[PDB]
């Protein structure tokens, strides 16, 4: 380019985004930081799930990892805010919100396991080697796992575990979001072309974001993408689970939000 231009650019090979790309990063970051319960101090902050709470799983499940009601309980209290802001988050995002309302639905019931995941994920602490919950209650692996996630919760950690390398900021966590929000593999979609187009607009900022960021890890984008994939595998283990729990117990117990995005893989 010009003289300017190629001075600039001397240490970067591969492309940057666009400007337009930028507007797209710098919205669904917004949208992702004013949504997402985090402050400036989110660990000094706030509180572990008491110790005693978790241990004690005595409600069957098929898969033979039983429930413990009362850990259960505490986790529905603090669920439906957390759900509430993934819904926040994607009527941020205008190639969301320009949708038809029925595809919003069925995008956001699509995803919305996925984006809690990922975003309790990105709070694991490997000092006390927790998790966040609705950016407030900080859990241990048997106490989520006793509490009802079972297996998905081993599957949470192993994430957050993993993700603490990859040294995600604000922006890579809201391309993630984004990612997985405007996905295409869900049934009753009208707008499938415009849906897919969002996510390719997407995934291509994505991955020249991740370029400008200059990863000292190697191999960060393709990484990044097999994350996705293991997000999208907690995300169809946690439906399997909830049809199950539903066939365990009783519908008082289940938060209406909680109930109406976790609809229909079977109930
Ligand atoms: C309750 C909780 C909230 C959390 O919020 C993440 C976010 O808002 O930052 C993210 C995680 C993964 C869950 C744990 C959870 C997620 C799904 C689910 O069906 C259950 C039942 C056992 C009540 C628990």
């Amino acid at each position: 380019g010009s003289h300017m231009e190629e001075m600039i650019r001397s240490l970067q090979q591969r492309p940057e985004p666009t400007p337009e790309e930028w507007d797209l990063i710098h919205i669904a970051t917004e949208a992702h930081r004013s949504t997402n319960a985090q402050g400036s101090h989110w660990k000094q902050r706030r509180k572990f799930l008491p110790d005693d709470i978790g241990q004690s799983p005595i409600v069957s499940m098929p898969d033979g990892d039983k429930v413990d009601l009362e850990a259960f309980s505490e986790f529905t209290k603090i669920i439906t805010p957390a759900i509430t802001r993934v819904v926040d988050f994607a009527k941020k995002l205008p190639m969301f919100s320009e949708l038809p309302c029925e595809d919003q639905i069925i995008l956001l019931k699509g995803c919305c396991m996925e984006i809690m995941s990922l975003r309790a994920a990105v709070r694991y602490d490997p000092e006390s080697d927790t998790l966040t919950l609705s950016g407030e209650m900080a859990v241990k692996r048997e106490q989520l796992k006793n509490g009802g996630l079972g297996v998905v919760s081993d599957a949470i950690f192993e994430l957050g575990k993993s993700l603490s390398a990859f040294n995600l900021d604000d922006t890579e966590v809201a391309l993630l979001q984004a990612v997985l929000l405007m996905s295409t593999d869900r049934s009753g979609l009208l707008c499938v072309d415009k849906i897919e187009k969002s996510q390719e607009a997407y995934l291509l900022a994505f991955e020249h974001y991740v370029n400008h960021r200059k990863h000292n890890i190697p191999h960060f984008w393709p990484k990044l993408l097999m994350k996705v994939t293991d997000l999208r595998m907690i995300g169809a283990c946690h439906a399997s689970r909830f049809l199950h729990m539903k066939v365990e117990c009783p519908t008082e117990l289940f938060p209406p939000l909680f109930l109406e995005v976790f609809e229909d893989q079977e109930v």
